[PDB]
């Protein structure tokens, strides 16, 4: 699983998510990435909300499913201090839950305010040994890439590890911010530097999509295009091969300004599966409402027929 | 769509929705009734819960999946006063959520009970809905007749933007086989005509989950036996007789949630088994016994052939 939320220099928030799901699982077996509420959120300030939030998730288990977590997190992010509300939030979905013996996953968020100014808080939490961020603003020009880890002596399922950071964007110009993630799993010394790699180039083409004048959602979508293509990560190509030996595709996207949202399930034979979910959700706010969530050969036949590249 | 909520004597709650979804739709779209939290949601009473709730949704598909009416339905049924729960759910958090603000008219319903212990069990069930109509039945073990009702927006009201809401409470003894279940036939435009068959489905079903939690059933299988009935009625849009799609074939939704467990099963774009809602149950059951949740298309059919539950693979379609 591979995420990413951004901020544009409006505060207007954009947040998505793709997988490959479970290896060899069933065909036609959907979760959390595909799924309203679940795998992402995004939701721009209002009226019982007072930061514009975005949140992507990752994990297996079906216990993002469970909580609903990422909406679950953007609601829980409205509290003053965003860490300890993270922290809870974790602590008791991860390890409490009602909704096993370890529960194995991990989120991206982000929150701005305005202040013209904008204060971006931006944590990466999991409870899986590691999980690779990215982050990027625009003024900064650098992305930052970290491997994030539990403590020496914790027990993946049972700890939960927690960061972040804040950052303070002009609201003047064509900027923004971007936070990623490859996938929340086993940490691997072998492969970190490609993780890291990846990382850096999806948020680079988030940040010169914002410059370029794009919106928070073309600019989160260019990121997961990225993170796709990496063959190490869990989505797009390299996506786990199911019972059958066969790649099935999630991806969501939601747009925190005008709350729209695209999906995609169980999706094969598309290059980018998060493309086609940027794609019904661009297609919803040109419209019967349009569909939001397409599965299987459905969503093949209507990614071919919107043009977008299969495999 | 088609939905039931149960609770047997001892308060544990299921619930379950089934659809055949917007009349032709593109292919593969799938709806509230396939999506965890939109279609329908169970939860016993727990800590933080102090009654076992469930509720099952009916309506247009997109704005119950952008508000997850079911779950924020059965999370504001923990408030005291259930009748102003709902209503307030229905009207802020449904018609004026801002998840729907572009939209003219938002049109919906739910069906909804709850449980306490006070041994006896005090239920609360209650219906409401956006849309012009909505066909409910209701029934408990020891009444042992279904009363079946046409729910209809009062004059004045306009569809999209007005709120109907009924409901009753009922008390069952505790110490038998008893329970307690509600359903709907669907909600949309009224419809005089077919509007005894409605009604009569809508007992039948009733019946078949009173049947089931007489002879010791568990919740989640009596609440899956009303929904069969439901589903098998040809003039419902869900299992036999539901829409066909833009390509004139047919693909169902459908899920189940257990509150005991709190575990879920669902199928989306399944296409060439007559009972949708079977396949969910039987995902929740082996759940019990990661195992899948969710299956859509081509995979959840065979799946549920594998599984010995019936199939019309004349009815199936794979396109290549
Ligand atoms: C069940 C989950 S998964 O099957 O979606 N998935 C399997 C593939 N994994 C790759 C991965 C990516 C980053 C990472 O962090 C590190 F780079 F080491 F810092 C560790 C592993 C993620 C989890
Ligand atoms: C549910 C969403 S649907 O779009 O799948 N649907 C299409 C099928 N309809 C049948 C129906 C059932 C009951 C009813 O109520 C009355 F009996 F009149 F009291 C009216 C129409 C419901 C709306
Ligand atoms: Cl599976
Ligand atoms: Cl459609
Ligand atoms: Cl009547
Ligand atoms: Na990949
Ligand atoms: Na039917």
């Amino acid at each position: 699983t591979v995420g990413a939320v951004v901020v544009d220099h409006e505060g207007n928030v954009a947040a998505a998510v793709s997988s490959g799901g479970l290896a060899l699982k069933h065909p036609g077996r959907v979760g959390q990435a595909a799924l309203y509420g679940c795998g992402c959120w995004a939701e721009n300030t209002g009226a019982h909300n007072p930061y514009s939030t975005a949140v992507s998730t990752s994990g297996c288990g079906e216990h993002l499913v469970r909580t609903i977590l990422a909406r679950e997190c953007s609601h829980a992010l409205q509290a003053e201090d965003a860490h300890q509300a993270l922290l809870e939030t974790m602590q008791n979905k991860f390890i409490s839950s009602p909704f096993e013996d370890g529960v194995l996953g991990g989120v991206i968020v982000l929150r701005s305010c305005r202040c013209q100014t904008l204060l971006v808080e931006f944590l990466w939490s999991h409870t899986t040994e590691s999980m690779c961020v990215g982050y990027m603003s625009a003024q900064d020009g650098k992305a930052k890439t970290h491997i994030s880890r539990l403590p020496p002596g914790a027990v993946a399922g049972q700890s939960v590890a927690i960061e972040g950071g804040v950052c303070r964007l002009e609201g003047s110009g064509s900027g923004g911010f971007v936070l990623v993630h490859a996938g929340a799993g086993y940490h691997s010394e072998s492969k970190a530097k490609e993780y890291k790699h990846v990382c850096k180039r999806a948020c680079q083409k988030a940040i010169e999509k914002l410059q370029a004048g794009a919106l928070a959602t073309d600019a989160v979508t260019a990121a997961l295009v990225e993170l796709e293509d990496s063959p190490f990560t869990n989505a797009g190509m390299g996506s786990n091969l199911n019972l059958l030996g066969e790649i099935e595709c999630d991806a969501s996207i939601m747009d925190g300004k005008s709350l729209n949202f695209g999906a995609v399930g169980a999706l094969s034979g598309i290059k980018n599966p998060v493309s086609v979910a940027n794609r019904l959700l661009c297609e919803g706010q040109k419209g019967r409402i349009p569909p939001c969530f397409l599965v299987g050969e459905g969503a093949y036949r209507w990614a071919v027929d919107h043009g977008i590249p299969s495999c």
